[PDB]
């Protein structure tokens, strides 16, 4: 039962591009890939190879095919210890998942500083550009199980772990610079609504259900960060592909004791970038994995995600110049108002080695705060305090999950806490308590200071009354989704008015869909009536006559909001599907390769059969998937080489490849005779933008498609679309 | 006062159709529904209406909007129980899933026997017609998580708990009539290699991936089940739809002590009817919860999922009279060799009022056996007894599993075992040992006897060495797959090959794909030679002369075998999609109308938006969902009436829904001008079979229509679809 001769069951451990090698333990696919952290795991990693087999208790097992039984047929025999131990370890395998973003997607990696931040923040992370900080982060979504699928609409969780010489660190942050709700008692009753409703626990991985939208007709609070998840937002193309942001106000403390607010961003070094809703919906059900493949082979093929962390910082004495309070999560900062300073860069370069050891079993708590930085008040923030430890308790199985590999730190840990279930600390200190004299009070406080100091928390003021009481500055709720609104390009807006149509459309109760037109009306009419009209509802004259609500500190835009009104695309990692033929013309796949190359986008070579197909000089083709198999919702575009046309010409899938490419406004190249493909996307002998054709695929035929391919989609055959039947 | 006015917001507590109203808790939606086990929990039901909120100790709560801090902006205070209390419980909610079939749906039932088989059996439940016993059954996929899709290529699980007057009985089945392995011992290797492959966690609902065909392919054991999983068994149209088999031989014990060995069944009575695969995929996109909603809405409209329980009885004496082993799961009894016995009715007639209450929580062990009885050898079920109880003590917290409301007996339970986690039952017995006599040794111990008797195992004789040692009866793989085969129809086998070419299309180590070809040579060379010619593999010689294994005790087929080579077909609770246009003929929609209704098969009037649309005579017809929101994959059939046709016929969208309904083989009816979609299409103008075509939707068309429907698919479409790009 062994491995093929030729060694062609074990991946090479060199980087290598999507789909050219199986993939495999990040320690094994990059075994000179290191960080402090990643070594530090050395003493729990276990191998394999030449190894006997055993039990847990080290016995080697001679016989892992049969149970003992009293006959070889007869009943099996209760001092079987072998199975028991064996069955019983399968028994046990599950955990509980995560109770919000179970389904989620992790990689090792490293961050390092721009310059110092020491005027500004004594944290040890940003204290020096040469000191690195190992990280893990995981990407989520929000609402399905750990099961669920990756490319449903929903907010994406952002959560990295920095492993600093003064404690972890943990900013837990979504892809969206607002939350829903303002208070974190509210936190069970708005995540109640989106999940699977109790009775019968559907649906799965949407929003598009009753309750969703019952709360968000009776929550105005909620609409902001609706707008974000009705946009295309809420479907990125990749984690390597959204922004990243901590939602609240954070300070940072600097050695002089002065307090700065702060707001977190990572901005994606490969640019932002989103599907479109029928081909993120098409794509969970033909690879429910999509987003975490595609993150796991970025990361083998050297595309390493890269971010840029930044920092938006308001003086103390600036905290009430908005018009918004600083303090509500559900409101954002325009960067048209408080720029983004870059403060430095996260690079994931490695994958774990057992995904639910270091995926699952991680734990992210934003109170895992250092010397450096604080809390605010923020209502949301201050109650995510008491949840995340809590609810470690019961998921990781007690108050230890801090020995859990992955969990540790990498710094010194030293305290007077002791037992709790699964402890693997052996502590030998003759005291657990303090003060004590019997070890000479060790380990000892340490007074806060410049650097190395205890940590002290910011003596701001308190002054108030115990209240159970919203403050008045946050009841307002209509001008930042108004100007997320005004801020989307107008194919933005399309796909916003369709996300809010799709998903009411889904809510059976219609007074429902009603009351949220009627919340829609509160932001802009313009919106509220293109999602009515697809609704079959008429706006009421009070409607039509609701004032619009205030310009955001007179901004009536903010270009920062929007996905694409920026160009900042960069193709490297892409993917294009190659569409081959029984015979094709190898010059033309020569310059397509070699252009792809140079820009570092990957490739897949498509057939309708497996295996092999030979070109036209004898070059052996060997065929990566079927037509069927990876579908064109998997590439950001798809070339047909010219060649022996008539084999494919006829194929259904072939034809249909194309057809759902051009829907979903993918850049498709045509060259030599797969021009008769034209015919099929119905589209003009002149040619139209978004569709490269040429005689060969030459030098710029490729320059056309890349240049295409760097503007992500072909925004303006989105007219052309609706007749196409795909 | 935030419900509507008008009480809209209310389902009717009334059988109503799919889609009429939204979904309710069974309680709720069919109070007048009862058993004696859905009695039996109102202890712990609970309502809500007229109650005031309060927290889980009973006090009222004020605000329910905020937590407590020092001034309305300011900190959260450690004294806020009413949150803490809140946030700790939704921080507690979940708990670890099912190791396997952790995807399931589930409702309440009633069985009860034809007639009394005391002849042959001493269980209490099958001893007389009119005893009603309640069941509660949960149908699964097996390798994906809780939220994971239902619609995937799997096995399906099919667990019945039978409540007895003499204790609980679990039939743990599968819908397939064998399993993959022999022994339990091998059942977590399996297991294993088809969930998602450790490194990464890719891919979930799937065994189209290297190492389950790599475990394939070194176990060939595994053949026979692999063959169902790849034909169109893995992708049943509904749980009503599918057939039930408890696998194992067990034994019934009657009240003279005779064993009798038996295999159980259940047969749908709605018939058998599945997906095919590019609609299953597609579904598990468009709707990831389809099979729990189909159940959940079919009780909800008095479409009960009815089956019928029925056993394959042999005699002691001909244990060894097969050319397989009785106890080798992996080999199935023909009906042509043992038939069915019909025994009795189990109808479904209940959902539940929280799914994680009695769906999550329901406990199946197929240890759980009643008197009347018992268990064989078969190492695959031996193995299962130590599993099942186990599992529960981490899935379920502990010990006293059983007094979670949905698990508990219906009749008397009492015995010495004290405490354990989560202890509920209060025992007043001064003895919590036996025997004792300060309670004059009660509970006692009851002597087996005809009725109501103690549990006694049938003393069957055991006679060998200890062994760890698989029998010789048990290797032989390919006699039992290539039976399988040879009773399927053409479409049925092709469907089988198009299962492997796919999946083995995704193992991405192309030896693995020939060591799979290999052991399909062994199996039937027809069979072998299509998927190596999908995979672009060559037979060598020796593996085109490798000889077929025998017949199974003389039989080259068994119909019972097929899905669909004996028309079983029940159009009851099917659904019909009726594509709308502004003008519709209201007398052609009359006539599609009523015909439905009258054979129990639901409609869902679609349109390009919702609200309403008014037909040529005033008629207001009120729109379900749009083209996109409720796609042909959803539906059995597909009805355009006549009217304003130039209104859809240039819509990509209603276009689409046609060439899908057309590909996936499902029936089409075309009234009056709606013919003009045949050029979508492309059908002949003299028609086809499998096209309804009129100048009207009167007369004969809604019976022709009925009659494809009876039929399910349109099997002699499949050389047409080739072709159609869609
Ligand atoms: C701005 C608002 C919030 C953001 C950006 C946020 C972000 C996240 C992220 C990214 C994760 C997953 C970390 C991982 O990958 O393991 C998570 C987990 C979780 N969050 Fe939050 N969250 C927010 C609000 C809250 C609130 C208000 C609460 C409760 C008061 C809460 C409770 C939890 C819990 C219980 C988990 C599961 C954590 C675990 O099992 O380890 N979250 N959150
Ligand atoms: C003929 C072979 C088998 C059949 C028909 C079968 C059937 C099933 C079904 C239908 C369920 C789901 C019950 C529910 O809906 O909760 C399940 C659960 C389970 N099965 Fe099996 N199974 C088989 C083999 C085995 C084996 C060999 C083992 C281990 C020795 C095993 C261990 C388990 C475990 C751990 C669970 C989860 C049960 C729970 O958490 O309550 N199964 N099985």
């Amino acid at each position: 039962s062994l491995a093929p001769e030729d060694g062609s069951h074990r991946p090479a451990a060199e980087p290598t591009p999507p789909g050219a090698q199986p993939t495999a333990p990040g320690s094994l696919k990059a075994p000179d890939t290191r960080n402090e952290k990643l070594n530090s795991l050395e003493d729990v990693r276990k191998g394999s190879e030449n190894y006997a087999l055993t039990t847990n208790q080290g016995v080697r097992i001679a016989d892992d095919q049969n149970s003992l039984r009293a006959g070889s047929r007869g009943p099996t025999l209760l001092e079987d210890f072998i199975l028991r131990e064996k069955i019983t370890h399968f028994d046990h395998e599950r955990i509980p998942e995560r109770i919000v973003h179970a389904r989620g997607s992790a990689a090792h990696g490293y961050f390092q500083p721009y310059k110092s931040l020491s005027d500004i923040t004594k944290a040890d992370f940003l204290s020096d550009p040469n000191k690195i900080t190992p990280v893990f982060v995981r990407f989520s979504t929000v609402q399905g199980g750990a099961g669920s699928a990756d490319t449903v609409r929903d907010i994406r969780g952002f959560a990295t772990k920095f492993y600093t010489e003064e404690g972890i660190f943990d900013l837990v942050g979504n892809n969206t610079p607002i939350f829903f709700i303002q208070d974190a008692h509210k936190f069970p009753d708005f995540v109640h609504a989106v999940k699977p409703e109790p009775h019968w626990a559907i649906p799965q991985g949407q929003s598009a259900h009753d309750t969703f939208w019952d709360y968000v007709s009776l929550q105005p609070e909620t609409l902001h960060n609706v707008m974000w998840a009705m946009s295309d937002r809420g479907i990125p193309r990749s984690y390597r592909t959204m922004e990243g942001f901590g939602i609240h106000t954070f300070r940072l403390i600097n050695a002089e004791g002065k307090a700065t607010f702060v707001r977190f961003h990572w901005k994606p070094l490969a640019g932002k970038a989103s599907l479109v809703w029928d081909e993120a919906q098409k794509l969970t059900g033909r690879d429910p994995d999509f987003h975490r493949r595609e993150l796991w082979e970025a990361i083998e093929a050297g595309d390493f995600p890269e971010y840029e962390l930044g920092f938006q910082l308001i003086p103390e004495e600036d905290e009430f110049k908005f018009d918004f309070d600083l303090l509500d999560p559900t409101k954002l900062i325009p960067e048209e108002l408080v720029p983004v300073q870059r403060v430095g860069k996260m690079v994931l370069n490695r994958n774990p080695d057992n995904f639910f050891a270091e995926n699952e079993q991680a734990a992210f708590h934003p109170g895992h705060i250092v010397p450096g930085l604080d809390f605010t008040n923020d209502p949301l923030l201050q109650g995510r305090l008491e949840s995340y430890t809590d609810t470690q308790i019961s998921r990781l199985g007690g108050p230890n999950f801090h020995e859990i590999p992955i969990n540790r730190p990498t710094c010194p840990y030293h305290n007077f806490q002791r037992d709790g279930m699964h402890r693997m600390g052996i502590d030998t200190n003759p005291a657990n308590y303090e003060p004590n004299s019997i070890n000479d009070n060790w380990p000892r406080e340490t007074p806060p200071g410049p650097k190395r100091g205890g940590f002290e928390s910011y003596q701001e003021r308190v002054e108030g009354n115990k209240v159970r009481e919203r403050s008045p500055s946050f009841g307002e709720y209509y001008s930042h989704p108004r100007l997320f609104w005004l801020s989307q390009t107008p194919f933005e807006q399309r796909h916003i008015v369709d996300g809010f149509s799709f998903e009411l459309s889904k809510v059976v109760r219609p007074y429902i869909r009603e009351r949220v037109v009627d919340q829609l009306a509160h932001i802009d009419l313009t919106l509220a009536q293109a999602v009515a009209k697809n609704l079959g509802i008429e706006l009421t004259d009070d409607q039509l006559n609701i004032t619009p609500p205030p310009d955001v500190n007179g901004l009536k835009k903010d270009p920062s909001l929007s996905l694409y009104a920026i160009p900042d695309g960069d193709v490297k990692g892409r993917v294009v599907a190659i569409l081959l033929n029984d015979e094709v013309r190898s010059a033309d796949l020569l310059a397509i390769l070699k252009a792809l190359k140079a820009k570092g986008v990957h490739a897949k070579l498509l057939y309708s059969r497996m295996g092999e197909v030979t070109a036209d000089d004898g070059t052996v083709l060997p065929i990566a998937a079927t037509f069927a198999g990876a579908p064109s919702l998997t590439v950001d575009a798809v070339i047909v080489p010219c060649g022996n046309i008539a084999d494919i010409a006829d194929n259904g899938d072939a034809n249909y490849y194309l057809m759902e490419a051009y829907k979903h406004l993918k850049p498709i190249a045509l060259a030599g005779d797969a021009r008769k493909f034209k015919a099929t996307i119905k589209i003009a002998d002149q040619g139209e933008e978004g569709i490269v054709e040429a005689d060969s695929a030459d030098g710029s035929f490729m320059d056309e498609l890349l240049t295409l391919m760097a503007a992500h989609r072909v925004w303006s055959r989105i007219p052309k679309i609706d007749k196409i039947p795909a």
